[PDB]
């Protein structure tokens, strides 16, 4: 399941990504809490995303 971005979100450090509204991820990590690690499939960038900004596809 890829995952779609609802907003843009802005990082705070280099271990979470910035993305934009509508970017697909696929997700590595789910299972360690609600941030995910996630690979943007707009630029293969790999990092931890708020999974309540995300939808499944
Ligand atoms: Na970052
Ligand atoms: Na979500």
């Amino acid at each position: 399941t890829l995952f779609v971005a609802l907003y843009d979100y802005e990082a705070r450090t280099e271990d979470d990504l910035s993305f934009h509204k509508g970017e697909k991820f696929q997700i590595l990590n789910s299972s360690e809490g609600d941030w995910w690690e996630a690979r943007s499939l707009t630029t293969g960038e790999t990092g931890y995303i708020p999974s309540n900004y995300v939808a499944p596809v």
